[PDB]
């Protein structure tokens, strides 16, 4: 599996999937890296905590709820992105701020 969601908002956040690329993120928001046995959360330097909170719940979502627990879930962020996330997307470019979420 390879599937990208981006996880946006303030007043409501939500988690779309995204094109699988780099070009999708932003350091503004969260993204969930979905690759099957391991789902990598990343969260922006300017992400909120709501988007963050509501990455981790996404991504123990698939974890627990898609993979019945067999999943790893890895944290990170801008600037400590695991060679695996790199491996799938290619070399990581510098990336816009983001929007600014709804309020």
């Amino acid at each position: 599996v390879q599937r990208l969601f981006q996880v946006k908002g303030r007043r409501v956040v939500r988690a779309t999937e995204v094109p699988v690329s780099w070009e999708s993120f932003n350091n503004g928001d969260c993204f969930i890296l979905d690759l099957g046995n391991n789902i990598h959360q990343w969260c922006g330097s300017n992400s909120n905590r709501y988007e963050r909170l509501k990455a981790t719940q996404v991504s123990k979502g698939i974890r627990d709820n898609e993979r019945s627990g067999r999943a790893r879930v890895h944290v990170s962020e801008e600037g400590t992105e695991p060679e695996a996330m790199l491996q799938v997307l290619g070399p990581k470019p510098a990336l816009p701020a983001g929007t600014e979420d709804t309020a």
